[PDB]
């Protein structure tokens, strides 16, 4: 997966079973069983990277909406209330996006 030589692919795929069902996803959660709790700053940054399709240097809500994708294409959508819960969690500043600073402070929150 797109994590190889950063994340464990067995706690990936717990991470997912965890939230499978509609509305479950809670980041605390989910990072902490995806393995990325303890990650250095360099490789935190390699999966914001990921996840900021679009190059902007911030996770905006879209991107969040398709966080899980990012572990596996097959995964689900958030649903609208999933994704502005974890939105208002990690945009530490309230500017209505997520740079890289703060996704790894909510990770190690
Ligand atoms: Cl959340
Ligand atoms: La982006
Ligand atoms: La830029
Ligand atoms: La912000
Ligand atoms: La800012």
């Amino acid at each position: 997966g797109a994590f190889a030589g950063i994340l464990n692919d067995a706690d990936i795929t717990a991470a997912l079973a965890a939230c499978k069902a509609e509305g479950s996803f809670d980041h605390k959660a989910f990072f902490t069983k995806v393995g990325l709790a303890a990650k250095s700053p360099a490789d935190i940054k390699k999966v914001f990277e990921i996840i900021d399709q679009d190059k902007s240097d911030f996770v905006e809500e879209d991107e969040l909406k398709l966080f899980l994708q990012n572990f596996s294409a097959g995964a689900r959508a958030l649903s609208d209330a999933e994704t502005k819960v974890f939105l208002k969690a990690g945009d530490s500043d309230g500017d209505g996006k997520i740079g890289v600073d703060e996704f790894g402070a909510m990770i190690k929150a």
